[PDB]
């Protein structure tokens, strides 16, 4: 019905990060008419608008609420993967950390025309910067903003970095910059405007609405990509999708002569509706009596997520009152009046903050990258599962109990070993996907390894001069986790995301017949379709994935409207 009677030149299925980047470059020059069908709502929200604010998208109905299948090797436990469901998707929700790895994270793609060198162009050309100006490594005049963080606490950041000094970590003074290490300790940047959040509906797709060739649909969930078998094989002829649930009636929009399905669902939506679309393992498709299309092997598997476990420690008495914890909330839970004022004055203090927006990279055992993040927090989580604390956060407004001060290290597996997979347990598209994440599934233990030793890490650093000034004993882990079997064991029971995942529909070479798209971000065996979203990444990159979707999706503009080539 809103779709009745047009022709399209790109339809975006999902108005995530990646969709909102092309819907602005792909309607840019006037000629192209482009559709997005997005099913979570328009981006008004001021949970969105307010970083602190992160608390309360967690486990929210702008969530997707996904929870994965048992996992046996996490102590038998269904583990929450958050997932932004509006338009801006994940980079709506997420906690704005501004990286882009290492060179050698893009190298080790071996993808050719995707290398380092390659790729450095189009993360510059989405880039303004507030604290590095033009540069190798930095551009100005892009349409993402990236600053340094309008928080700092003066006493628990700095004793951080004290203390990360002790155990022998040298400063980072650029996370992003190529021409140095990626290892040390620092503040990472962060997608924030003087202290909005900065996601890509906002800095995308929000200033350009007012064209007539873009037409973006909330509410609209994508149920399949029609593809024809005629003359010559698999065609994409446009997307069925439902603007009211379920029972709701499968609309059609239909590609004009030459178009293409873009597919913007993110590592887990897109796998899911590819193989709802006959595209995937055709055995998955055959088992829920789907035909098959093009059968990718690859499709939802090497899904690669980041997972984190954390120590947390009170400060000592008479510290009482440093937290961020007490710069958001006062002793009965009401929100600081200085905090609100700090935000709407000058876009400064507490609610400026996501709060995990000071760490390290570490090499715990001499790999060629780091395999640890350590996300310094300058409150103390209250649950060893982070994202559980953050909701406890949210939900503890106004309860008339005080948040105790104290600090929270989170340990990630930045470049992990270890990959899952998303596929159907159904074959209903309204059924949430089969999602496992497979934590601590590689062969040799390095993922466990890497938390293991960062648990060590954050103990040696804890223990510090600068930091054991401030604390008072350790609550998380706990004094009952000392021995390497202990550690392991509260790492499987508390194992959370720190909410990256890619690789669902890797990118590949010729030749290489576990890839489901090619250099040129088309889907092997079907015309008029491609993936423009966090499920090509062939390997992660150290670090939030957010940026990297982001240079994918302004260079897959470029390609498309014939601005830049590939290989
Ligand atoms: C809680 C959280 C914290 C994070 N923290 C950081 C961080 O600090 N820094 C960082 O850089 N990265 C971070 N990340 C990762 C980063 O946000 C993502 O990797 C990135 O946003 C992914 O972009 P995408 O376009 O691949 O997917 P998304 O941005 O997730 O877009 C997918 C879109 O498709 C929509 N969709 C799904 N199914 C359908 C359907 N059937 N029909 C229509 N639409 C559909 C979804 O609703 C969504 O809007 C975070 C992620 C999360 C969730
Ligand atoms: C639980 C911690 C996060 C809570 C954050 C909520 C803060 C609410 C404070 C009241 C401020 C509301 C008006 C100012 C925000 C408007 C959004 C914007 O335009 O940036
Ligand atoms: C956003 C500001 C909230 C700060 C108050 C929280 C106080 C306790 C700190 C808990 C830290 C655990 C680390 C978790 C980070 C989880 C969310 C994410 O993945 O971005």
């Amino acid at each position: 019905s809103p779709v009745a009677g047009q022709k399209y030149d790109y339809i975006l299925v999902g108005g995530g990060t990646a969709a909102c980047v092309l819907a602005n470059r792909l309607s840019a020059d006037g000629s192209k008419r482009v559709l997005v069908l997005e099913a979570g709502p328009d981006n008004t929200s001021r949970d969105v608008k307010i970083p602190a604010a992160i608390t309360r998208l967690f486990r929210s109905p702008l969530d997707w609420n996904l929870f994965s299948e048992l996992q046996e090797q996490l102590a038998e436990r269904q583990i929450y993967m958050a997932r932004g469901r509006l338009l801006g998707g994940s980079s709506a929700t997420n906690a704005t950390l501004y990286h882009r790895g290492a060179a050698g994270d893009y190298d080790a793609w071996g993808v050719e025309g995707w290398s380092s060198e390659d790729v450095l162009s189009w993360f510059v050309q989405a880039e303004t910067n507030a604290d590095f100006g033009p540069g190798a490594y930095h551009g100005s005049g892009g349409p993402m903003r990236v600053e340094n963080p309008r928080y700092t606490n003066k006493q628990l950041h700095t004793a951080f970095f004290k203390a990360a000094e002790e155990v022998g970590l040298t400063p980072n003074s650029d996370f992003n910059d190529w021409s140095h290490d990626h290892a040390g300790y620092g503040t990472f940047q962060v997608m924030q405007d003087k202290g909005t959040r900065a996601d890509m509906y906002r800095q995308y797709l929000k200033p350009v609405l007012g064209r007539r060739n873009l037409q973006v649909l909330t509410g609209a969930a994508v149920t399949k990509v029609n593809i024809d078998q005629a003359a010559g094989k698999a065609q994409a002829l446009g997307v069925e999708f439902s603007t009211d649930g379920p029972t709701g009636e499968r609309l059609s929009a239909e590609l004009a002569p030459g178009g293409e399905v873009i597919m913007c669902a993110g590592a887990v939506h897109t796998p899911f509706l590819l193989k709802h679309s006959g595209v995937g393992p055709s055995a998955e498709l055959k088992e829920f009596g789907i035909p098959v299309v093009s059968n990718l092997a690859g499709v939802g598997q090497n899904l690669q997520d980041q997972p984190a476990c954390l120590t947390a420690a009170p400060v000592k008495e008479k510290y009482d009152g440093i937290a961020i914890s007490d710069h958001i909330y006062n002793e009965k839970g009401q929100i600081r009046k200085r905090a609100i004022a700090s935000y709407l004055l000058g876009g400064r203090g507490g609610l400026t903050s996501t709060g995990s927006d000071r760490g390290a990279f570490v090499r715990t055992a001499g790999q060629a990258l780091p395999d640890l993040q350590v996300r310094f927090v300058p409150g103390m989580a209250l649950d060893p599962d982070g994202v559980s604390t953050y909701v406890r956060f949210a939900k503890f407004q106004s309860q008339g109990l005080k948040w105790p001060s104290g600090i929270t290290m989170q340990l990630i597996a930045c470049r992990p070993q270890s990959t899952g997979s998303v596929g159907l347990k159904s074959a209903d598209p309204f059924a949430p996907p089969k999602l496992s994440p497979g934590y601590l599934t590689d062969k040799d233990g390095a993922d466990l390894a890497t938390l293991r030793k960062g648990i060590h890490w954050a103990r040696d650093v804890a223990r510090s001069s600068a930091l054991s000034e401030y604390l008072d004993g350790e609550l998380f882990p706990g004094s009952g986790v000392v021995s390497d079997d202990q550690i392991d064991e509260y790492i499987r029971r508390s194992i959370h995301s720190s909410n990256a995942i890619t690789g669902t529909c890797k990118m590949g070479n010729a030749g290489d017949s576990s890839s489901v798209v090619d250099n040129q971000l088309r889907v092997h065996g079907v015309e008029g379709l491609r993936v423009v979203d966090a499920s090509v990444v062939p390997k992660i990159p150290g670090g939030q994935t957010g940026a990297p979707v982001v240079m994918i999706a302004e260079r897959a503009a470029a390609l498309l409207t014939g601005k830049a080539t590939i290989g």
